[PDB]
């Protein structure tokens, strides 16, 4: 059924916005970004040396990751343990983008992300190459955005800039929207507005 | 005064022998491996990419850390906070390599290694390159090891295995000490019975 991509980078209150899309379109939702991030914690938890693409490949077969497509019910869960908590930390920040640069976890996760998207009928799917890359026959493509002074704003500054820097520079998956995406400039707006917005957006199309 | 380098892979309880081979010579101390995950620790919870290497570096211009050359008192602090429980924590395990791959980390920390040696006069210093880039003029350089069957053995096998296939090779001038079949105390009467002689 119908298919709704959020991506864009972070600090745009991105998540609770596509969450509550979701709500108010009756659909069900999907934090692909949370899936890396359960996959990082397991590697971090398993000691792993992160310099090793090939140990990161094989310690990831066979990931215990059990993950909510309810809008409403969002828990974490790896080896039925609710690591929503953990997932959030600095450590698993600071390790995920070592581990999703991995050809292996990627494709393990990009076919998990599309099978959940198939078994759940209307969704809203956010994360960052949602639009172009995991879900390319998406209905409707929202790609969120935002200066960098405003996500700086939003998350207390120039760490956010050099995170803009190389995300544009990026080897392997560089952030950018999909040629079809809509792209919502959100700096001047509050959430409920962009929420508005979008269901309009998708209302339309 | 005497400093003693001990270098070597790990799971060889290397750890443990060169801390009472200090204390069995009247000397200090120093686990620099544990000076690496501190810096780890730090970066982890700042958050910093990890392969970002730019991120890495400027994130340790300023780590707070304070370590003891003390083998009976091997404390490890990160801005006053006592982290010897956490460095040794498997995120910190997983985290290491690449914290320390940076050369402003290790240029930084290897600065601070032999400014520790010089100022602490007899002293055992425990690390992977210590008599190969760290003090390479060192008095004594050991260097233990042990066949992959006796480390996988303490441990429990497969990761030993690739770890060693993939400056860590003992100095010219160090003495190769094989542990695979000796026990703790007798690796402690042996490197003394080194370090005495010559």
């Amino acid at each position: 059924s119908m298919v709704v991509a959020v991506d864009g980078p972070s600090g745009t209150g991105k998540s609770s916005v596509a969450k509550e899309l979701a709500r108010q379109l009756g659909a069900s939702y999907l934090d692909t970004g949370a899936m890396y991030r359960i996959v990082t914690l397991w590697v971090l938890r398993a000691g792993v040396d992160l310099t090793d693409p090939a140990a990161i490949a094989a310690a990831t077969d066979q990931v215990p990751m059990s993950v909510s497509s309810d809008p409403d019910a969002q828990t974490a869960l790896l080896a039925g343990e609710d690591v929503s908590v953990p997932i959030r930390g600095n450590e698993v920040t600071g390790a995920v983008s070592a581990v999703s640069a991995v050809p292996a976890v990627r494709e393990r996760l990009v076919r998990q992300q599309r099978e959940l998207a198939e078994s759940s009928g209307a969704v809203v799917v956010e994360g960052r190459d949602i639009g172009t890359v995991v879900l390319p026959d998406a209905d409707v493509k929202i790609y969120l955005t935002a200066s960098a002074q405003a996500r700086a704003q939003r998350r207390n500054l120039a760490d956010v800039q050099r995170r803009d820097h190389l995300d544009s520079t990026r080897a392997v998956s560089p952030l950018r929207p999909a040629e079809d995406a809509l792209e919502v400039d959100t700096s001047d707006m509050t959430q409920e507005q962009v929420v508005a917005h979008l269901l309009d957006l998708v209302r339309t199309r």
